[PDB]
């Protein structure tokens, strides 16, 4: 296929005015340009690049993108600096993979603020304001505020103003295990649209249709859409205006950014020939005027013909949007983020969840794989410290039980109250865990004086983790995990005997100021956390013996014992005793 150019784009875009920038390339260079819009784009892009075929060049929403990128369909994307700068920032940070371009970013589209000029000449700047312009227009009969609360898409712009995000973003990448659903500007920002329902400002069961019906036919006096849905009240009778959509606590509304791209099949041989039919002709004003001509285009990534554009306000207010919204993610993992935060809405706006236990099952959901990592290091440190209080006699022998565990033996308490209490602290340091706030995991051994003899110190990295990869990380973690382990049945021939009548506690150091989470550590009731006493920690004329270090994709871990010569803020530990021997 070399020598021509072959472009899918989607047939409700202006293909027509896509193929006339094709004609002038041809004219100019030779080589023919053929658009083409198949049904099933999307889908029938990975079937056919996998044999390597299909175009030179697709034409999509970019979230697609970033899988497409990971089973390599896609090449990396090489424009220089002074072309990058044609192009408002932060379009490039929507189709960048793993650091690097994967696509053209060339149409901009987001949610604006809809509002009826007739009930509100002015529309409000903060969601603040929007309680009390309710209450005059009820009135009226009329109402402030109708969109569809039952989509994520459409009530993450209040739910994300204040500090919450889908996955965090940096240098170019997503950290899948970082996620914002759950944080104190989510819970804020949930908290206001579910106070908003719960003061009659807004009902629960507003879906799309019932708020376009509502908005369309003059009784409510603004709703939350995006461009698509113009071409309906045009029609309606209803004068509307488009603007930026309020601010919450001070800060603006960040709805979901679309951005429509451009991407160069990797199987291509005409990789150059697509560089520049995108660069020279396309992304210029004579080529996206071509197609914008044919099918309007919305808000362009190209500074210099957005100018343009932006002579309609409604354009420029999808732009403004977009500009303080927030790109949604290109990765897979996403699919998990939209059912966890759609259900989460959903249960706390109709009461029933709460909001904090609405968000809490949200976070855990999205972020599957920081749940998975905590998983795995909560059932290995019940199994490491089972196997602790048998190797140091804490416990007597008759009480354990043989077991296999990592594919090497190990030793099981069946004394049900030690077994409970054991899980009692675990279950309360997992949510420390999944947020990556724990530095350090201690089971230490106390003497009958109720001093620290032996500290055995788990200290925990979890790395970034980018949309997993390796088929077999959890074996080659389990694996790692198996020589813990190992070492830990191994290690009195390290170690001096303990005193007898010893009892043992489990000491979390946390990364930053224990006191934010005093509150995510007390998971079970009646059994409560308090901030450490230097008592319960100080050890008197410590012994560093190393023990293991492991390194992996998912988990960095050190475990050494501090142990006493002679044996005969950010800390917490649990305010009740394990039972004693």
């Amino acid at each position: 296929e070399e020598g021509k150019l072959v472009i899918w784009i989607n047939g409700d875009k202006g293909y027509n005015g896509l193929a006339e920038v094709g004609k002038k390339f041809e004219k100019d260079t030779g080589i023919k340009v053929t658009v083409e819009h198949p049904d099933k784009l999307e889908e029938k892009f990975p079937q056919v690049a996998a044999t390597g075929d299909g175009p030179d060049i697709i034409f999509w929403a970019h979230d697609r993108f970033g899988g497409y990128a990971q089973s390599g369909l896609l090449a990396e994307i090489t424009p220089a600096a002074a072309f990058q700068d044609k192009l408002y920032p932060f379009t490039w940070d929507a189709v960048r993979y793993n650091g690097k371009l994967i696509a053209y970013p060339i149409a901009v589209e987001a949610l604006s603020l809809i509002y009826n000029k007739d009930l509100l000449p002015n529309p409000p700047k903060t969601w603040e304001e929007i309680p009390a312009l309710d209450k005059e227009l009820k009135a009226k009969g009329k109402s402030a505020l109708m969109f569809n609360l039952q989509e994520p898409y459409f009530t993450w712009p209040l739910i994300a103003a204040d500090g919450g995000y889908a996955f965090k973003y940096a240098a170019g990448k997503y950290d899948i295990k970082d996620v914002g659903v759950d944080n104190a500007g989510a819970k804020a920002g949930l908290t206001f649209l579910v106070d908003l329902i719960k003061n009659k400002h807004m009902n629960a069961d507003t879906d799309y249709s019932i708020a376009e019906a509502a908005f369309n036919k003059g009784e409510t006096a603004m709703t939350i859409n995006g461009p698509w849905a113009w071409s309906n009240i045009d029609t309606s009778a209803v004068n509307y205006g488009v603007t930026v959509l309020p601010t919450f606590k001070g800060q603006p509304s960040k709805p979901f950014v679309g951005v429509l791209s451009a991407g160069i099949n990797a199987a291509s041989p005409n990789k150059e020939l697509a560089k520049e039919f995108l660069e020279n002709y396309l992304l210029t004003d004579e080529g996206l005027e071509a197609v914008n001509k044919d099918k309007p285009l919305g808000a362009v990534a190209l500074k210099s013909y957005e100018e343009e554009l932006a002579k309609d306000p409604r354009i420029a207010a999808t732009m403004e949007n977009a500009q303080k919204g927030e790109i949604m993610p290109n990765i897979p993992q996403m699919s998990a983020f939209w059912y966890a935060v759609r259900t989460a809405v959903i249960n706390a706006a109709s009461g029933r969840q709460t909001v904090d236990a609405a968000l809490a099952a949200a976070q855990t959901n999205a972020a599957a794989a920081a749940q998975v990592v905590a998983d795995v290091l909560c059932e290995f440190l019940e199994v490491a410290v089972h196997l602790i209080l048998y190797v140091r006699e804490v416990y007597p022998v008759g009480i354990f039980q043989k077991r296999k565990k990592y594919n090497v033996p190990v030793q099981m308490s069946c004394h049900p109250e030690l077994n409970q209490y054991i899980q009692d602290t675990l279950h309360c340091v997992k949510p420390l865990l999944e947020k990556n706030d724990v530095e350090k995991v201690v089971v230490v051994i106390l003497d009958k004086e109720h001093r620290p003899v032996e500290k055995f110190v788990f200290e925990i990295t979890q790395p970034p983790l980018l949309s997993i990869s390796s088929d077999s990380l959890l074996s080659h973690v389990e694996q790692l995990l198996a020589a813990f382990i190992l070492k830990i049945s191994v290690c009195d021939a390290v170690l001096d005997h303990n005193p007898p009548g010893c009892t043992f506690t489990v000491l979390v150091h946390t990364r930053e100021a224990a006191t934010r989470n005093m509150e995510k550590i007390q998971v079970i009731k009646d059994f409560p956390w308090i901030l450490a006493d230097e008592q319960d920690v100080h050890m008197h004329d410590p012994r560093l013996i190393p023990l293991k270090t492991m390194t992996s994709d998912i988990l960095k871990m050190q475990l050494y014992v501090e142990e006493r010569a002679h044996k005969g803020s950010n800390i917490l530990i649990p305010e009740l005793k394990a039972p004693k021997s």
